[PDB]
């Protein structure tokens, strides 16, 4: 099942993701047409079960497709990683049976497309200190605003948290399945960032947002729990990310590393450069054990801090991928592997900064 | 006093001229010829003395000024750090009484600009094995090949030219050549995209049969190799001051934005988590700075410098990379155009890589260390 | 070390550890003495020949239960972690694997039932790194082969009774022309030196060895003639994930320690702890020591399965290096971690030679990039 | 005009073999000690009038520098002697000027430092020791511990409550005579490295203090951090000539040293260490001197930056890795100097102390 999922998305990647993400780089326009065809090739809804219009796999292989994917293309990659963990799961995860039935196969067959709107221009590592409000009168009534929010202006579902009970902080948070076509709700401008170009980040806008009672994401007050809950599952993503990123670096490394002469040898002849390729190849396959043994405990385990080490170790080990054995050549926008660092500094900042993984982790510790 | 004095200067003039041309910089990415003109009005063009039209400045007020207008922008810093140390002071220190006269002035001014157009697509790390060739034919050098990554490609009016005289004789047989850009089958390429350094223009250069007056032979035929590493010991300390500006500008941002972000009730800055970033980015750039200085303090007094000139490279480079960490303080809002780090990150790396890669850095020290 | 079993193994270890080796290595600390009395208890509880099979007298488990093993005394003691692990990994199973039937029934037993200890001989003072151009020669004559060189920095020497040694048949070959033999300790012209005094392995014995023409039997010839070189790097690859296992003990100990010492010292009215400054540490030692065991694992489970080497050498220089990475447990204990009485200090003095031995971690590197650049 | 020569030449003659010794027997190098002081190194920062070299803090910070390539554990003893043992009277002490110091000055005495205590180490504001007047001679009561010099050490300048219910602001700062009723000093404690620099612990029971009151009551705390200061700057010259002689070893035993045909030295692997090393030493040097220059004519900031950096930089000699197998023993010059570096991370303010301090000054 596993094997064979990572040998169609290989090639899927290889085949429809490369050309993609190459117009990606140079336009800045989400891929539109490719994540229609992810919908088509089955790619949308991995991990999601077949009675709600999935492709009814595991985990490990959602987490291995995300992986493979990444090495092409760390934007498409999170895209595809946010939709399912963060814009479907809480669905699946908390939702009542009715909500999985009327929202998921869409998402699943990638027809919808999925988003996570938690973050807030004060509220942003303290999600806990949110601030948009949704009041009730079979009509729940949302104000305030996101921001940095992924898919945002593709999604047609944003899986949205805001405080019910402000009196109560963390604790007075719920969560909301909010459709695309509400009255008062509204999308910003693409933000223009550093990398994961494609991936479209936008502010939403909440105006008296007339939000449908049914769609609470259930039950009142426990919206900071589901959150965090699919967070985990998200982070191993990142990580997964992480991995794909610096594999791609990795492997472009080698290759060039190899072809290019320099002082009448080619350059992995030197130890200083061979050393660094061996490091990095080290630290991949460290990596590689974090998340796929993390998502093997979540394929009923409790996971959270595996999870946390993953991100932060991935994220970090990509990171340190960082160009300068393509030398000069690295700095180019013309070569591959500029889009590697920033595209990798990302992973060490959303779903939890490693400030607060580090953090997370500690508190099992000292448990 | 003089260099207490050129600091202040070179602080005022970054932040109301240096500071908007920045943005535009970052957001056309084409070359502030105005800034430029400006920055030569008013005497930036420094370690030139009077006699040639400079401002008959040290090296250590020059690297200074490098330094500052760093902070601001790091491709204004380079096309100022190539622009004197290895497009006009090859000139200066191994060019003829006659070519001193005729060539700086206007490079001294900023009526003229500077290149310098060592590396090859080919021969790179290793300059010696580069493939451009100058044969002499009628009085005029003939020169043939190709030059890459070249900073100040097309704003350039000077070209600081490395090319082989004596073939069979490898890095030995290298001469140097002031190459005007309004020479006969010499050519430029488009320019380059890159990850960082906006503003500033990387050009490809083409020579075919370009006619070279032998009069711009600069000095002795086969002294080449040698010219270009001996200006690359000063341009090196340019590029760590380059280094130095950027991670304090990181710094600076960072204490600034952590100091006033609140989450979790408190200050970011509250956190050790953050506050030990700063403390770190703060030391390695005290560590930076004496570096850099002291390497500028000994070519200032005519001194062996090569070994802590690549030191300093080395350090500040890499140091300056760390301003990941800038980044993470704001971020979010530091993966952002908008916001002022990201572009740290994109420059810094480049620090890493040219007028000697840090791998290369290391090499030469160590050979330093092992004598011998 | 997951997904058996192998449970009971694990559990089996580390109470005898508790209960045996935690005093045993408090006296070693003290005394720099080789636990001759630990050794032999171990014997008879099993420990001393585990991945050996029962035909030849050992536990009949698999590598995972022993390099688990390793692991786990490894956390209480790293010295009695390597003597086990030089012992079986290249002092029994060079015998085990390329032996032949009656060798291996001759050596094996007393060897696994820890009756007899077993030692490796390759280092020399000309080659270490470059373990191919040593310089011991072993030339037959009259009814023996006769050996002549020196060895150096041998763990388990003194105490050993059979040393695996290689040495030159064969020396215009180079390293294709090295053999293999078992040789035993009252050998004719075969002395041992002095212990040697080292920052750490604190009694581990690590010995010079002299070879003054000394007389090994023909019969004790460790496979075909110029097969040695293959035979000791073919072991060596299950010594480094041992080596790399003893790492891990080692980075386990710093943290666990650390977490602890963290939580009860108080400075500023609060525990050390709750500083950030400390805590992140604390989580980069855990995360480190997560990373490290699955390396470690998946390399022994490959071996146990396989190809192994790359994933050897890449376990060996992380969990080393991560170790050394303890060290912020000596910092984390302060003052009081400088000082000999308290147990973080012997974690950094042995933590250091982990980077070193079986492959120093400037060769792992270069053999893991090879892997790279094929 | 500054010498090193002076120091190096001795060092290399004198505190070589006797660090060889030191190293062996764990033994306080009582008789070295004595010859220091004739040749005039127990006391460079010190004024003439009270007997005293008449040196600068360069001069002096210089010497602890070039002590420590050789030794570290001599540069420390050294290094508490004046910083922490004699300057805190010099600086905040005429008449006890004039009693104490030149017999620190000439080495004839030897300086101590009694802040740290079992409850008390990185706070050392929530420090125990009481020190009660009755009537007109003050009465000690409590515990230090990881004494520097200690039991070597004749003159003990000692912190302890004069105001217990004042906290960090009720400490007062005591010079202390080795003889003191009621004073008692515990055993060596065997420590890692710095072998044998004594460290122990000091038992204070009703121990009788006389006019021996350093300073005013209540201004201990300020007295110990100002000291700390330059002692930390000398912290920083140990961890740098610690670093020095791990490179220097490493570089000639690399050039030697011959594997696979070659130098181990022509690898990349093991040049790229050394220039690293040399790198990171020549970043360190201008840190620790710069810093004694700003205290020379404040420079907490500067001094803080110094001990982390030159501290971490030399723990980082680690890269015994060059000597393979042989730096892992005793025999071999390199395996002290890791166990020796990781105390620089640790003592006058560990390494989280300073980047906090350190950040203290960026965020004010
Ligand atoms: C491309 C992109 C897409 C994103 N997509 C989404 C999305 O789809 N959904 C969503 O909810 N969010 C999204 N985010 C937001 C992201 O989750 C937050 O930005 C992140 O948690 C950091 O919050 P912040 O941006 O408010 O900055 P802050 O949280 O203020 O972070 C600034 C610094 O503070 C540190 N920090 C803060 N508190 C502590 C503490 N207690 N201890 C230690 N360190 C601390 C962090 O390390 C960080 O370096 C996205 C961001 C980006 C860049
Ligand atoms: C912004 C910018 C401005 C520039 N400006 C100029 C200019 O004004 N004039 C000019 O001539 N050039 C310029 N260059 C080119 C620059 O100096 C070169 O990129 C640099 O010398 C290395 O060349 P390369 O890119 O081919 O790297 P290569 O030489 O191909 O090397 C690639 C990688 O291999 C390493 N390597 C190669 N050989 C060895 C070895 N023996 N040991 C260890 N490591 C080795 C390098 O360290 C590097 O990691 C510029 C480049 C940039 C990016
Ligand atoms: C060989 C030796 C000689 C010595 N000589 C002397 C001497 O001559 N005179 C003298 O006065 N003292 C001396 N000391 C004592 C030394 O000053 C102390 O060890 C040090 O000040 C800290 O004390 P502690 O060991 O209790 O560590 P603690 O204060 O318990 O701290 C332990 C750990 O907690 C951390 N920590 C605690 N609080 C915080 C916080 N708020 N933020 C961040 N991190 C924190 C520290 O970074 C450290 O890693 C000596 C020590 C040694 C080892
Ligand atoms: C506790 C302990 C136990 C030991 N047990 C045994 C045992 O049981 N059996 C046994 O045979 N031996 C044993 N040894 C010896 C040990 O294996 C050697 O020290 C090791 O093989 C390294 O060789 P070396 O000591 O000569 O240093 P060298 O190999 O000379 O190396 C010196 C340094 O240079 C580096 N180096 C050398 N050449 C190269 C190169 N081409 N590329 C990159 N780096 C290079 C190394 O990485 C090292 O950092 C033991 C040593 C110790 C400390």
């Amino acid at each position: 099942e596993q094997v064979m999922m990572r040998k169609m998305v290989r090639d899927f990647a290889r085949k429809e993701i490369a050309p993609a993400a190459e117009i990606m780089e140079k336009t800045d326009e989400f891929p539109f047409q490719l994540i229609k065809k992810m919908g088509k090739h089955g790619l949308m809804g991995i991990p999601v079960p077949e009675q709600y219009g999935g492709a009814g796999a595991d985990v490990v292989s959602y987490i291995l497709a995300i992986h493979e994917i990444s090495r092409i293309s760390a934007a498409v990659g999170v895209i595809l990683s946010v939709h399912t963990s963060v814009g479907t799961n809480p669905i699946l995860y908390f939702g009542n049976e009715e909500q999985k039935m009327k929202y998921i196969p869409n998402l699943a067959s990638g027809d919808h497309l999925g988003a996570f709107a938690l973050t807030e221009p004060h509220s942003g590592s303290d999600a806990g200190s949110l601030r948009t409000t949704a009041i009730k009168k079979g009509k729940y009534l949302l104000n305030g605003s996101k921001i940095f929010i992924t898919n945002g202006g593709a999604a047609d579902i944003y899986i949205t948290f805001a405080l019910t009970a402000p009196d109560q902080g963390r604790h007075g948070i719920s969560a909301f399945i909010v459709e695309k076509n509400t009255p008062g709700f509204t999308v910003g401008k693409k933000e223009r960032k550093l990398g994961l170009y494609g991936s479209n980040t936008t502010e939403l806008i909440f105006d008296n947002a007339e939000v449908p009672e049914a769609n609470l994401l259930g039950k009142e007050g426990d919206g900071f729990h589901i959150a965090m809950a699919n967070l985990n599952v998200g982070r191993i993503g990142i990580a997964a990310q992480a991995l794909g990123i610096a594999e791609a670096a990795l492997e472009h490394a080698v290759d060039y590393a190899k072809q290019r002469v320099q002082f009448g040898r080619p350059i992995a002849a030197n130890q200083g450069i061979s050393f660094k390729l061996a490091d990095m190849a080290t630290r991949a396959e460290a990596a590689r054990h974090l998340v796929y043994h993390a998502a093997d405990l979540h394929n009923g385990l409790n996971c959270g801090k595996e999870a946390s080490m993953a991100k932060q170790f991935a994220s970090d080990a990509a990171v340190k991928a960082l160009v300068q054995i393509y030398g000069g050549y690295g700095y180019m926008k013309d070569y591959p592997v500029e889009r590697l660092l920033r595209d990798a500094k990302v992973t060490q900042i959303y779903e939890g900064t490693n400030e607060i993984q580090r953090l997370i982790i500690s508190k099992y510790l000292l448990g």
